[PDB]
């Protein structure tokens, strides 16, 4: 089935998921000289004070940190959004080397990794309904560069040994996602898709301009994870990123000058 290899990677996905070649696929290259400032865009409201993490799972493609989304505890609003979007999970994409790993690119620059905080529009009642709608999800994307350690990431890094292989999960309570955010909330926004199958065109992307810094040791621990299940041939979980897709008939808007 689908993955990130020669035989089942991004270049193959369109045979199972023909929407791969659609009009609003993600990620994209952000060309900072053609993104237009939109003074009508509001500041982003990220309200994570009551966020309730539950569990961390190796799904064979990444690891997901999952949240209780059964009430309005952690929500994204404002910016380009109408209405309220509830946090359900976050995950990352990363490289085998520090020079690649991000999904979005900025003027063709690849970062070492990219964090995705996934939120669903409460007017659709649940996640599965929301992904069927063009405004169903809002994904906050944050780039990671290698430099100083990110203290707020360490709790994640130190549980990874317990979820090494596909299908493994661990309790992951009381994790505060505010510690993964950069200082500035300046962003770019555009309409797009999920970046993994089923590649549904349901996402308002909100990509922050300012990266976070993580240390080489932190990223090294991500690269020890496995795509495989326990007692299968080891295949390191690296390069779990989809390359940039054609922008087509879209505009990328900036919240800042
Ligand atoms: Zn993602």
């Amino acid at each position: 089935h689908w993955g990130y290899g020669k035989h089942n990677g991004p270049e193959h996905w369109h045979k199972d998921f023909p929407i791969a070649k659609g009009e609003r696929q993600s990620p994209v290259d952000i060309d900072t000289h053609t993104a237009k400032y939109d003074p009508s865009l509001k500041p982003l409201s990220v309200s994570y004070d009551q966020a309730t993490s539950l569990r961390i799972l190796n799904n064979g493609h990444a690891f997901n940190v999952e949240f209780d989304d059964s009430q309005d505890k952690a929500v994204l609003k404002g910016g380009p959004l109408d209405g309220t979007y509830r946090l359900i999970q976050f995950h990352f994409h990363w490289g085998s080397l520090d020079g690649q790993g991000s999904e979005h690119t900025v003027d063709k620059k690849k970062y070492a990794a990219e964090l995705h905080l996934v939120h669903w529009n409460t007017k659709y009642g649940d996640f599965g309904k929301a992904v069927q709608q063009p405004d169903g999800l809002a994904v906050l994307g944050i780039f990671l560069k290698v430099g100083s350690a990110k203290p707020g990431l360490q709790k994640v890094v130190d549980v990874l040994d317990s979820i090494k292989t596909k299908g493994k999960s661990a309790d992951f309570t009381n994790f505060d996602p505010r510690g993964l955010l950069p200082e500035s909330l300046d962003y770019w926004t555009y309409p797009g898709s999920l970046t993994t199958p089923p590649l549904l065109e349901c996402v308002t992307w909100i990509v922050l301009k300012e990266p976070i810094s993580v240390s080489s040791e932190q990223v090294l621990k991500f690269r020890k994870l496995n795509f495989n299940g326990e007692g299968e041939p080891e295949e390191l979980m690296v390069d779990n990123w989809r390359p940039a897709q054609p922008l087509k008939n879209r505009q990328i808007k900036a919240s800042f000058k």
